[PDB]
This record gives C-alpha cells, structure tokens and sequence, in this order.
C-alpha cells in the first residue's frame, strides 16, 4: 500500500494524486497527477458482496504473483480507505467484446493469431505456475491496447463447455462477427445446443488458414476424452505461424479506434 510503481520506477502515492477519468466497462480510467501516466483502478467497496470481494482478493493474489508473465495485465500498487481498497492496474485500451461491437463484424485472423498466442500463454502460465484452469474465456477477458499488447483480464483468474472449449467459441465469435448462439433464448437451449448440435466450426469460404480452422476444430473437440489441453494447444501449428510471425497490432488497433 501506498505506492505505485510504473515502469521499474516506484513512487509514493495516496488515491487523492488521483483523477477520475470516469468508468471503463468498477473499473475507473484514472491519472496520476504526480507524473501524467493514466491508468486502471478497480475498487473494491467493503460493504460489498463478500463472496465477490473474496474473488476480487483471490484474483489480486493471483495478479501480484504474476509480475514476470507478460500475457496479464500487472499491478502498480494498492490503496486502502475505511471504506473502499483501490487497485492500480495496467491501462489496456479495450476489451474483444467491445472491440467486436465497435468493427460491426469479423476480425481479421492475423489479429485473431496474435491473440490466441497470448491468450493460451496466459492460460498455459496460470495452469503451470499457480495450477489454476480459468473457467471462462470469453472477448470481454482479451484486452488490447494501442502498442499491440494483448493481455488475460484479471477477472476470474483464480476459479462440459469451459475452458479450451470457451476459447474455441470465442475466436469463431470474433473471426465471423457471430455469436453461434446469437438466437438461443436461454442459457439451458445453449448447453442444449452445445451437448446436441456438431461443433460451431469456422465457415470454410472467408480465405480462413488451415492452421486456423484446425486450431478452432481442436478447441471444439465435443468429446472431454480427445479434448487438448493448454499443455497441447501451445505447440499447435496455428500458434507456431502468429508466435514468430511479424504483425502490425499497433497500427490495425489504432485505425478501428479511429474509424469508429
């Protein structure tokens, strides 16, 4: 507590050298005044749900121990009041979800790739070096920011359609433009769907990779049995063509955010 530290270079603070820039999607976008540098701050209310401040608390644990993985998103320090503790993170300038909602359709592969090779490294790190499966990996849990950095949110980072699964649904939402659920009224006709229905794979006439289309039919594996796991996933061709391959994230990011 006391202290953010931005860079390598820690400096002393209190919340009130802070600026609120106004809600993100109870994440504040916040300027520190001392210095310029904007970024997130989640606060936790004590009079809170105590089951979802615990998670907050578990998440944060997670978060301060995770310094060397450049795949999610770091802590700059901690403020605590009566009332409130407030979390200095990394500024990232959006989330997939509303990256998707912004474009109005598909997101082109080779950012897709980019994507996927930080997002299974994030997961691969969290299995391996804090034995964590993350439940959810939906777009609102990819962030980009406008230095090309992809990055796992925070959220849910410390937990027969999870996992390898939820990534595989998530890069056919983002690479189509569609939800394959989109006209599910429930979430109980959706595991319906899922349980009953052959796998939502990638269209096949959109000039998709192989890689692609493999890497998303392997994620779709209905059968728990054959399913790959993160260990897996790492070493698929897909990720081996983005892992090296040279992509201009920066430039891509900042045009959308411009044009819309």
């Amino acid at each position: 507590t006391g202290y953010l530290t931005i860079g390598g270079q820690r400096y002393q603070a209190e919340i009130n050298d802070l600026e609120n820039l106004g809600e993100m999607g109870q994440v504040w976008k916040m300027r520190f005044r001392k210095t310029g540098h904007v970024i997130a701050v989640k606060q936790m209310r004590r009079s809170g749900n105590k089951e979802e401040n615990k998670r907050i608390l578990m998440d944060l644990d997670v978060v301060l121990k995770s310094h060397d993985c450049p795949y999610i998103v770091q802590c700059f320090g901690t403020f605590i009041t009566n009332t409130d503790v407030f979390i200095a993170m990394e500024l990232m300038g959006t989330c997939a979800e509303k990256l998707k909602k912004r474009m109005q359709g598909p997101i082109p592969e080779r950012i897709l790739g980019k994507m996927t090779v930080a997002i299974v490294k994030a997961l691969y790190y969290l299995k391996e070096k804090h034995g964590v499966i993350h439940r959810d990996v939906k777009p609102s849990n990819i962030l980009l920011d406008e230095r090309g950095q992809i990055k796992l949110c925070d959220f849910g980072i410390s937990g027969i359609r999870a996992d390898v699964w939820s990534l595989g649904i998530s890069l056919v939402e983002l690479a189509t433009g569609q939800f394959p659920y989109k006209n599910c009224k429930t979430d109980f006709e959706v595991l319906t769907k899922v349980l009953q229905e052959e796998p939502p794979l990638l269209p096949g006439h959109m000039g998709f990779s192989g890689d692609f289309q493999s890497f998303v039919k392997d994620c779709l594996t209905k059968d728990h049995r054959k399913r790959p796991k993160y260990n897996k996933l790492l070493e698929h061709s897909f990720i081996k063509r983005y892992e090296t391959l040279e992509v201009d994230v920066a430039s891509w990011f900042k045009d959308v955010m411009a044009k819309t």
